[PDB]
């Protein structure tokens, strides 16, 4: 849809009214459905791990074969 490219401007610069947040009534209109998201915990359900945090890597070496027996006493 070939249009032409409109321009909010008058004048050298006698009126740059800068409406930031102004602009942001819209948005109010909008917010309404944003109450509807309230019980989201989505981006967050799969973050946060499930309370969990235990470690501790080993298993536990027995002792096996003992030193030589030496000295036998058979007499």
């Amino acid at each position: 849809m070939e249009v032409a490219m409109v321009s909010a401007e008058s004048s050298g610069c006698n009126s740059h009214m800068p409406y930031g947040y102004a602009a942001q009534a819209r948005a109010r209109e909008r917010e309404r459905l944003a109450h509807s998201r309230a019980a989201a915990a989505a981006a967050v359900a799969a973050a946060t791990a499930a309370v969990e945090g235990t470690g501790g890597s080993g298993g536990g070496p027995h002792h096996h074969h003992q030193t030589r027996g030496a000295y036998s006493s058979h007499d």
